[PDB]
DNA sequence: AGCT
DNA sequence: AGCT
DNA sequence: AGCT
DNA sequence: AGCT
């Protein structure tokens, strides 16, 4: 199957599969059960950003997501991800909903990547920023629910005409270029990803989350993986 | 067949299909036959660099191709690519030789585009830089004879084991993702592209050239398009 | 005195000095008498965005002014900016009212130069952003009437404890660093500038308009350059 | 006195203020006693490169010092340097001699920082890139010996016209714009700085080394602090 | 830019 | 490299 | 682009 | 929120 490395932002406690009592954001590496977790103040309504950054010489993935005028969560976790990830990766966002749901609305999302080489010093780096989105995205790969262009926002997962979020719905947008994401003979290594999003839900508890991921790059949302799988995982070991 | 806009490095006048009589820069659009050149001091086995720029204000395709401590090389023509191009296309560099030849080698390659919405006032962009290739460079598409990762760099068209350049050779290296280059909606866009070359020709008369193009995404080397073709077009019209 | 390049929104016909009759955008080459104009439709309380870009291959200073979901203004001159400014300069905004008045607000100011050298083709670059000023912005130079940190914005001129906009105010803000404009050793050499304003009158007519510019590193103020003037020139030469 | 964080390319070993035995890099909070060292393979006469970065989220000062085709050296030190310095600083290189010498030559050099406000979650940044140096760099405030222009490199420590490092020497460069390097209502903040040297000696014991620091904004050159302070510490405490 |  |  |  |  794929290999996933993930930061989520998981909406729903899932306590049978190791989950926090609260809505918590994660680092999952190659797995569901996330290695480390943060509480997270998730606002209904409310639009939130989200960053990660790694780089090959602390190798320490950290991710914070915060709201305006609010205090942050933070979750780190040290990896190692030459031993975790092909050399050659896809960079992308997923999202779900089960029983329970939510709007997974992107507005903005930015990567960058860059490789410096042992023998020359020379960088090779990768940047994109889509603070909108077109109807036609031709540099995304759609993959289940997901759409572009609605109001210039990517849905990840399914919404009707009123904006309604509906259940049982999996959805992820990969960039096109396949990213190197490490490099035996690269002397210093990072990538850095934004997002902004916007996580509505007309139920008491909204489910189930939103994840920047990295994977394979043929990596394709595995069968039966909405709800609580985030579109990332095949189960739940 | 393709639609292509390139700026051309053309170091063999073929006089025959409009070439001026001397080494020459080119902006071509849909035609190998440019619609303005400039004289090209070609420096054989001496590394140039080629710039290459437009935005939507002015629409102005402009190119300088230099060496260090020599003039440098300038060509401009005015074209509104809305007119030409596809909204969404790939970009590519391509080199070509015929009976006379040259090395077509590329040392490093960037590319930053940017759209402007008039709605939102938010900006997209991609940029990627290439200062070293890799043997598996997984986000080129190579066509033809192209070949990366000997001695780092990107071959566009057949060296053979003991370093002479082949005649009747014909090679491009296309970036993976597609580039949103115009849209109706941007209130500005802009791209540039950069990229750091090496021609040396043992065989007297260096031949044919190396071009930076935009075209079609599923953009394919015309058939016999070696020679004074370029890889770019599949007649002299 | 000083020596000026500015890209002016002048939103106060002053006919009697050349001014079309209509506010309007224009380039002004040392002089506050445009040397090239076009129409604008300013739009009072809305916030705009401005973008300004020069390259030494076209020479071609180019604006464009706009607000979101409406047509742009654009104007264009073709100078030799060798030939105006000093090698070394500072950037900045400047604005003023006179016996009409209106907020002169700046959201944001981005610019971004970078030189190529002819000798070893590698590139010197400076880039700033600001997204939002701080009460002591030390990066700023303020001059005059400009203030910042007010809902952390840039007050180019002064604005009441009641929020209404002052008469007879000038006011500037330059950036720290002195700025390589041009080289006569560079090969290829470009800037932009992109700054947001928001203009609010409420005394019907509003007055006089906001300029982006580029002077001597040791600009001020010239003495009674309130109104008309826009904070840039002694006089209506 | 001045308030200094540095991370240090130390030569030389002063044992007498508990440098290690051999040429080494450092993290110096407030002290020239490294709070972290390294041990550094130095090779006189061949060009590096130092790598350092840091950002709010991890607060760990990383820095990498390599040259091609050999293994690098990292250290790391966390430090919340919102404790250390004041919130606006410059940043510079500095370089000294003392009873031995050597070659401090700065070929390029590099600075990004970013600051995320809380509130609005909007950006401030600050770029600079030199890739050569003019003999009138009007951005780089120059103390005590340090020169520019000479073969288009920085010249931090004397060298006499055939090349020849000079004994008891002291020079640093500053960027001229104040940086904004941490702030409380920031809710994601980094920096990366980046040169490349040439250290060479014709002395069996090069000495003393390379620093790049960030200071109060008004920082200059203690007295006496040649040798072993490296033009940044007024004593050994 | 619109009213006298 | 000097000083104990 | 230079030699016949 | 259900299941023990
Ligand atoms: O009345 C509403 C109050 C809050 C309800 C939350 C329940 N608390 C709870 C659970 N229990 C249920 C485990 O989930 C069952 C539903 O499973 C389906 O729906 C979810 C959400 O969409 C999805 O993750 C699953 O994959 C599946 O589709 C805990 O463990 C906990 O805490
Ligand atoms: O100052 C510049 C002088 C350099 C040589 C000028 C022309 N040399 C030349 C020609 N010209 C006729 C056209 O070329 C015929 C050969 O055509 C094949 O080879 C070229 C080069 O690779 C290619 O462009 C064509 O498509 C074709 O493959 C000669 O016959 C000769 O010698
Ligand atoms: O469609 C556009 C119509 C807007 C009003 C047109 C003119 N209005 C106007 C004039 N015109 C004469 C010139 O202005 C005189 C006042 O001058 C002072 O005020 C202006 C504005 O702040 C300033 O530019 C000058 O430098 C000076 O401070 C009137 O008299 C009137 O009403
Ligand atoms: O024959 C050469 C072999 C290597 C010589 C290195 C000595 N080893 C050593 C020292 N001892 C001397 C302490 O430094 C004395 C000189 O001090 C002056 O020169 C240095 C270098 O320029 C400078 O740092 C000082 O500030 C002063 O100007 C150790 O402690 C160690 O190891
Ligand atoms: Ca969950
Ligand atoms: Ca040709
Ligand atoms: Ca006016
Ligand atoms: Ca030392
Ligand atoms: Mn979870
Ligand atoms: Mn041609
Ligand atoms: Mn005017
Ligand atoms: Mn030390």
């Amino acid at each position: 199957a794929d290999t996933i490395v993930a930061v989520e932002l998981d909406t729903y406690p899932n306590t049978d599969i190791g989950d926090p009592s609260y809505p918590h954001i994660g680092i999952d590496i190659k797995s569901v059960r996330s290695k480390k977790t943060a509480k997270w103040n998730m606002q209904n309504g409310k639009v939130g950003t989200a960053h990660i950054i790694y780089n090959s010489v602390d190798k320490r993935l950290s991710a914070v997501v915060s709201y305006p005028n609010a205090d942050s969560a933070t979750v780190s976790y040290d990896v190692d991800l030459d031993n975790v990830l092909p050399e050659w990766v896809r960079v992308g966002l997923s999202a779900s909903t089960g029983l329970y749901k939510e709007t997974n609305t992107i507005l903005s999302w930015s990567f960058t990547s860059k490789l410096k080489s042992n023998s020359t010093h020379e960088t090779n780096a990768l940047h994109f920023m889509f603070n909108q989105f077109s109807k036609d995205q031709k540099d995304l790969i759609l993959q289940g629910d997901a759409t572009t262009g609605t109001d210039g926002n990517l849905e990840l997962t399914r919404v009707s005409s009123n904006g309604s979020p509906q259940g049982s719905s999996v959805g992820r947008a990969l960039f096109y270029a396949p990213v190197h994401i490490w490099e035996s003979s690269a002397v210093v290594a990072s990538f850095e990803a934004t997002f902004t999003f916007l996580i509505k839900s007309p139920d008491s508890h909204p489910a189930d989350g939103i994840a920047f991921f990295i994977s394979n790059i043929d990596s394709s949302i595995p069968s039966g993986s909405t709800g609580r799988l985030l579109g990332l995982f095949p189960d739940a070991n």
